[PDB]
């Protein structure tokens, strides 16, 4: 996260930090029991390598009574997600049980009614990813507080260029921004999630390159088939 601050500890008990090797990969958010909805690009070449998900977290270092790091059963890419796009682009996580839930570990409600958020909607995204250019990473959860850009803006040619399909949404990125390590955490306006940080390489915290986050709502019945 740029620009952002340092999270309450446990006050988003649906953050969830996407694993390899030991290592916070992407982010990742606790959307049923035993599901964790992240980014596809996120286990690209991640082939052999352990993922895990660790939830309850605020520091990813540090003993936390809540911190539980679980094994995944299944990672489930939607079938439509490929290397080189920035479509479909999400991932789900079947934990190897369901959650043991508490005031710090909870499923957060995700938008299910497919309809735009209205742009300057205030919304938050948290995250483990780098905090500055050098490529400093915060050991504590960060996060900031974005609002929403209407499409027609984020598609100029100045800014994304036509990519921004109906399934994408932008929120500013004006000194205040998701980054790399952030991929695949949530994007949350009054209280429910309504999109998953993208995955592909983006210039952080330049106003004319918006941050792109993919619309769950417009993925809620692939959501529901995998669940299922
Ligand atoms: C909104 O995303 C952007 O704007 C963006 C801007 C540049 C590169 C990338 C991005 C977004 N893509 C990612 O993050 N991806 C792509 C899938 C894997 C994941 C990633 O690279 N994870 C990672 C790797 C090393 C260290 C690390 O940990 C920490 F982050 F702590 F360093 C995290």
């Amino acid at each position: 996260i740029l620009g952002g601050r340092e999270a309450e500890a446990h006050a988003r008990p649906y953050m969830a930090s996407v694993q390899l090797n030991g290592a916070h990969l992407c982010g990742g958010v606790l959307v049923a029991e035993q599901w964790v909805l992240s980014a596809a690009h996120c286990l690209e070449d991640a082939a052999d390598g352990k993922v895990q998900v660790l939830l309850g977290a605020h520091s990813l270092s540090q003993p936390e009574p809540s911190k539980r790091l679980y094994d995944v059963l299944r990672a489930v890419p939607h079938p439509d997600s490929q290397p080189d796009t920035i479509d479909h682009d999400l991932l789900l996580l079947q934990l190897s049980e369901k959650a043991t839930l508490g005031p710090a570990v909870r499923p957060l409600p995700w938008q299910r009614v497919d309809r735009d958020v209205a742009p300057g909607t205030l919304c938050d995204v948290a995250g483990w990813g780098i905090v500055n250019h050098a490529g400093r990473r915060p050991d504590s959860l960060q996060h900031v507080l974005l609002p929403v850009l209407d499409r027609a803006t984020c598609n100029r040619r100045t800014h994304h260029d036509g990519a921004i399909t109906e399934r994408l949404m932008c929120a500013e990125s004006n000194r205040r921004d998701s980054c790399k390590g952030d991929s695949g955490g949530p994007l949350v306006c009054g209280g429910v999630l309504e999109g998953v940080v993208t995955s592909g390489s983006r210039v952080c915290g330049n106003r004319k390159k918006p941050g792109i986050y993919t619309r769950v709502a417009s993925y809620a019945a692939w959501i529901d088939s995998v669940l299922a």
